[PDB]
């Protein structure tokens, strides 16, 4: 199967500079390189030049609403197109707005997609909810089709069509909600787990579970959205948002490792990596080197290890 | 429900001052102002003033028994009335003799009640067993009805009745017993989950069971001992007496969490919290921060999210 | 039963000097004395003096193959030795190569045995599978009767002879693998957990399983070798080769706990601790105590609590 890399070094979607970076860093950490060692072909698209909105007036609270709009309209072409060709399309955040962009362009083929989300927040709120107005809180508003016409028209959205269903998406890793947000999961009845489920669980229940609950039936492509500050701050302290009590290291790699498994990965987010919230260089590398290998696990290398086909190493 | 919160800043119970500085330090860390954005009505008590008996000769081995026994029915009186009035009691420690006290006028309302003790250590030390005379490592020894008469009477506690037996207690977190506490333990046949029994069940496993265990038969109260010691030196540093392998963050809340959904938590110590331990200005308020969170779980916080009912965030 | 350390001050294995310091580091750390505490008879058979052979020009690849092939001979005979007196033999590592003499000179007597391997790495690359000539990721191919000519003779090793085969074999901990070797265990069918396996099933399910697996139909000695930078690095950060993602404390504590349990521990390895590639002397000191709490957990020490037989602490 072909891989293409797509970077977004994309940051209007909240107050904190830097998250830009994030695709020029995790490049520098050799995620491409890499990858070309594993069973999968590799292209690298580069980064997308996004033309910032002159006087883009706040829209109420939500801010940068032209500049973000244009941003995932730019993203979701790039992604449709790449989808297009028959390969699994990978994008380099920024900030987690440019999920928008990424899942539109991607259901555009594959309109029977499925959604896991990795995150430490559900980033649901829509514009009336929000007590801030950084997008990169508020993605998942535009994509659902149960919250259409449940807040005003944004400048510069107008193109956004609602692509997926509260029964399409499960979070893993919640642990900082906002109250209009845990509204918005129970009303709809999106499924989730928690950091309480999964400790109560386990890791491997909860993968066992989200796997029957969206594949039970048909088997549909999936989109793996990662926001790196779904782990613990002691493995991914580089972002905007950390959050105490997180998944691991070893959780992280495990979703990774199932979802290789499935043969079904067709579109992927490495979201909020910011190289300049690191308190030491070494904050940096702990960060952007974890992100690489939630990577490379995805497109199959394995902790028990690996060997090529065909290949008699005796 | 009401919640009052009682601040008992001693620290005779053991050799390591500072531990009295215990309440002043969760206070200016905002514990009271948090719980109030509960759902749960919040009056703080204050600071219970205790004096220090003058010549307090030792008892053979035991220290300070005057003075500790003095503090305890001081605080088993505020107990005892805070409990009738009908409110949940929230006593902030210094040291672990503390429990004495605390545990003693919560039976006088609710001689049916039922402990769960989170610590790394048993504290049910005998003035007999005791290696050193420190009473933090003697209060369940006070407490147990099939211990009374095991030992002498010591000078201050007179006024102690045993309030609970053996079938009534379940310890959580134990990794550092002395031969004469896992003699007692095995003896009177305490329920009891150890860091292996939680290694071997999982945290889900042990709460399911030790509520099986309470409250199978009758719903009696539950009071809550929380012995900060009983996380992970790596999550509450500032403690006087921390152990390796403890339970986590997580693992913690989650306790909380399954003992707030129960609606029958009656009383609560969070005990132990050394300010002057912190080698560190930040291994303090990593400390005092995680002590805070577990109360706030107590009192419904949850990771998921929390949301006012009757309000429409949409 | 009795007991005998051995103590093996070699690091010819591989290019990091400091690890023939390991065994004085576990000593001054005292292990000895904590282990004569327990219910086990002690005995410290002291260091043995390893002759540098001169000019021990490289074969092929392979580096030191005279030097770490006479230092094996030499061990496998004091094991033999001891193993025969009826004692548990107790290895005190420098590098992982040790293990040759260590398990052969063990099943000269117990030709029966099992081995338990808990590692980072499989440590089954055979002379002409290494990348690099370091002889201490080479172990396990000298000892399997199924790889029994398929790598040349390396001087100083013919003494050897292949006494466990890949069914008597469960890796405990895998997560940094060669290619190669990764092929040499699909091929021979090698029971293994990785950590994604770990993580899974968890360590009781685990070691339920290693245990049906070895001990199923019948009942044998089983051999523990330990590599230390099987846990954790931030548990034991004082090794040549550290992978994050490891076991824990709690997890290796659990190992051992059940593997004391079964009564049938016959020889133990503790292998890799340089206490000179520790970033500051508390690194060290981590490393050095839990491979001393590993070890007397394997004799006995419970985190229960543990009390002498007969004697009425009340
Ligand atoms: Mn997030
Ligand atoms: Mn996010
Ligand atoms: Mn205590
Ligand atoms: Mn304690
Ligand atoms: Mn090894
Ligand atoms: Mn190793």
């Amino acid at each position: 199967k072909p891989i293409e890399i797509i970077g977004a070094p994309f940051s209007k979607g909240q107050p904190r500079g830097g998250v830009e970076k994030g695709p020029a860093a995790l490049r520098k950490a050799g995620l491409v390189e890499k990858l070309k060692e594993t069973e999968y072909n590799v292209r690298d698209h580069g980064d997308l030049a996004f033309v910032d909105v002159p006087n883009d007036s706040p829209f109420q609270i939500v801010k940068n609403p032209r500049s973000v709009g244009k941003a995932n309209e730019q993203l979701a072409a790039v992604v449709a197109e790449t989808q297009k060709n028959g390969t699994i399309s990978v994008v380099l955040g920024g900030d987690n707005s440019m999920a928008i962009g990424s899942i539109s362009g991607h259901a555009r083929v594959h309109p029977d997609l499925c959604v896991i989300w990795v995150d430490a927040h559900t980033d649901i709120n829509t514009p009336l909810t929000t007590s801030s107005g950084n997008l990169h809180g508020q993605p998942v508003a535009f994509l659902l089709k149960e919250l259409k016409g449940k807040f005003p028209d944004v400048p510069g959205f107008s193109w956004v069509t609602p692509c997926i269903s509260a029964k399409d998406i499960v979070y893993i890793g919640l642990r900082d909600v906002d109250p209009g947000e845990h509204y918005i999961i129970k009303t709809l009845g999106i499924k989730y787990f928690s950091m309480t489920e999964v400790d109560k669980l386990g890791i491997g229940k909860v993968m066992e579970e989200t796997f029957s609950y969206l594949l039970g039936r048909k088997k549909r492509p999936i989109h793996l959205s990662f926001d790196v500050d779904g782990l613990d701050p002691v493995f991914t302290p580089a972002t905007g948002t950390p959050v105490v009590g997180g998944l691991s290291y070893r959780e992280g790699l495990y979703i990774t490792e199932e979802i290789y498994k499935t043969g079904l990965l067709s579109g992927l987010d490495i979201m909020e990596v910011n190289p300049t919230l690191g308190k030491t260089p070494e904050e940096v590398t702990r960060t952007v080197n974890t992100a690489v290998a939630l990577t490379l696990s995805c497109f199959g290398t394995k902790r028990e290890g690996n060997h090529k086909p065909e290949t008699d190493y005796l």
